[PDB]
């Protein structure tokens, strides 16, 4: 049969980077927030114009695995660093990265994208990311 | 800002791979070796299956043509037509470097949805594109 | 050797952001699936916005149109168009990569100084120039 | 003089995807199964909906990993930690990941070809690319 | 679903190195400066050598009519000529990223079956042609 | 097999320094923003310099000239030429990713061997070439 | 409003790689230095016909890096081996090296550009990358 | 002035890896051996039909470094084992391998190339890549 579930619609999306940029304006932090969809594709980006350009890669990256890999990025770290996941992890996918900042975003029980934040360092990168997540409680 | 949660089909693995499975049958049955690809809706694969007696360069033939369908949500032998009559322009071909404007991939539709594409190469011509819409029967 | 230090136009993240949402914004109101994508003045993202029934291809569509309108300090319509009457050789084409000479790429001016490219791409010729140029009214 | 050798056909990589995607829904998991031809090229993919786009890499890499080194992927694993392997063994071949998963097809004692699972973890990636492999017993 | 094993000949490394070697022998003895590349059957490569005086395009022009030649089981200058005449869509370019449609590569062929293809780029049309079927020569 | 040793000219670092200086003092006489590159015989830069107000296609520009006109040791504008004129094959666009077939390549030659090319861009055609040539005679 | 900063001239940029090659004329190094604008793209480079041609991806990302990063690529290496840094900071983006000889390039303040030397092993690289940023005192 | 150096000839390269086919044949190994030019580009390639395809790229890699470094792949895994060469090394350019088997090629004092061997394990990669640079004694 037909199987439906949630999609992270561009809206959704839109919404989570406003809410991240804004805070990182607060905080003072020069970032870039990616959201990627349910395969790992873009569907928004915002970077401040003091965000070096490697803040692209880095958003993307840890949006792209956390989507996929259904957890988030300061998660596998800790499991690489006490033995729990092998190192290899690193290399399954060149669009990989274990560093913090990438959060899975769950619709109604479903993995539907990921949402990641670079330039601010790991704690800070993630403290956005959950940000743009909350906004989509339910 | 955010809106509402929007549920939509998702094709399933199963689905895909029925999908593949009918089109290689048919291909051999019929004379041909061709590598069949189904992309889902964001163009990432959900299957392969390959010929040993079909190319390698079919497995990108394929996969761009269900690419390029699923992305487009057309199919990719009417954009072909389009670019010959005009109506579209030939820079079409280097939007993407995934796309194939050669007929043989065709949009996967579930409750007016499209949830994804299918690519056949190493038929040539239309024969690719018979085979991609014997993949969409499954579905039925 | 070095000279004195230049001070020029810098495309801020808010700008970037601004002119994605009055795109997004006015492509929804038009009955319109895009992607908007604006860079910086040496062709790295600011700011992407995809409707999430926006082929895929759409990503590249708009970064390249986006891309190309910066590095040329063109519109991306005016470079087709002396491509088509022959005032600009073909080849154009295959100079970077990143070059898409259709129409919706338009670059981004302050200050008489060219600090960024805005591309769209889902809306089909004109429509996604019409976009773009949405955009950079945000600005004024 | 011209040598004959058995290559890997398209029906036998159809087979092994079948059977490995069969016992992946039994046990619950969400799987990419890759198949590889002696040259490392793709000859099957069976991804699972809910399986992230990562494990199409995983997978490949795995049975792409297998099929040229002639040896179990979780092999080489072991032997970079038990110090027989050097740990540069990782970065000979952007298509290598030592996770475990992948393992080298043979047929009348020829390398054929490779499988490759990802998405359920290291053991049960193995586990599965088993159950594909041995549908070729001879 | 598996079926029986299927044995077929494989184009072992003597062969491929031995017809590398005749062909950059020829390649002096006629006034050319090339590169020859061999690969399997799956596009891989198993040979080359390109003289020091041949650009380093050689290496892409021959790999690209090697494996194109090997995936399309063609000659490539036959895929040009049928290009040419209209009965092959020009879109074929654009396949695979790995496809030259210019003259001088050649299947390998034993025992009626697909091996490898063998490519030569360097001593402009018909020479890479005729250097190319040099190579074949010493299967013989 | 491996005969005598072979010596050569090599185009030194401070050739391709003095050679992308004296272009790039041209260029601003003559009020062009342009990227220069040189490369050495196999391809490979030995000297980038680009006017902040070239865009960074030009990077690629200038390079994909230096690099085509290294391997085929013509200059671009020749290929271009050509290619018009059908006497080269228009598919050479595609035999190498690395090549523009735009005027604005010219091959270095030192006693009598190709030891490099020069490539510039961001001038548009005619300039790009006479700017290449400015390079050329600071080894005079 | 409008806002102005400084950008790095391509003036500027030939004026460092210059300095630069004369001063590794003069110590006896085969170098390639390359200096990058404010989002990584290059601006110039110079590479001695003795020095390898990793030396041009060499002095490219150590500049992207510091650009990017806004610290010298030696400290970011320091402060992985002491552990102040998460290791996987050399994953985040093709174009990373963590290989000492990357400065950020600032004027007034503002970060405008990197530069990068390679082909002199670390320290060396490193003195020469500081005698091409002294170029631009201010 | 006009400087003038050696340069390797295809002639040399092919019978370079003549020479290591040859000797890879009589102890029994599945190889592939790479030769590339000064600026690592190849000059001859030759791989086992039994060697797995990433032969390819481990042998390219090796020959790449070797000449571009100036010294054999098998030094500088051992001076980052015993820490007189950084660790990052391995990240400076995407075709680095420090696995043993690549060796520069030197005329009249010249770093000219450079050739790699894989497919037999580090200490037979390395004895092989050696047949093939004694061809070229001078």
């Amino acid at each position: 049969a037909i199987v439906r579930e949630p999609v992270l619609t561009g809206e959704q999306a839109q919404a989570m980077v406003e809410v991240v940029m804004h805070e990182a304006r607060e905080s003072g932090h020069a970032v870039t927030v990616t959201v990627v969809d349910r395969s790992g594709q873009i569907l928004a980006v915002l970077r401040d114009h003091h965000a070096g350009v490697h803040t692209l890669n880095a958003s993307y990256k840890k949006a792209y695995t956390a989507a996929s890999q259904k957890r988030e990025t300061v998660a596998i770290a800790r499991g690489i660093r006490d033995g729990s996941i092998p190192s290899d992890i690193r290399y399954l996918d060149p669009n990989f990265s274990l560093m913090e900042g990438g959060i899975p975003i769950i619709l109604e029980n479903v993995v539907v994208g990921g949402i990641g934040v670079g330039g601010a360092h790991g704690s800070e990168d993630g403290r956005l990311a959950r940000i743009g997540l909350l906004v989509l409680q339910h």
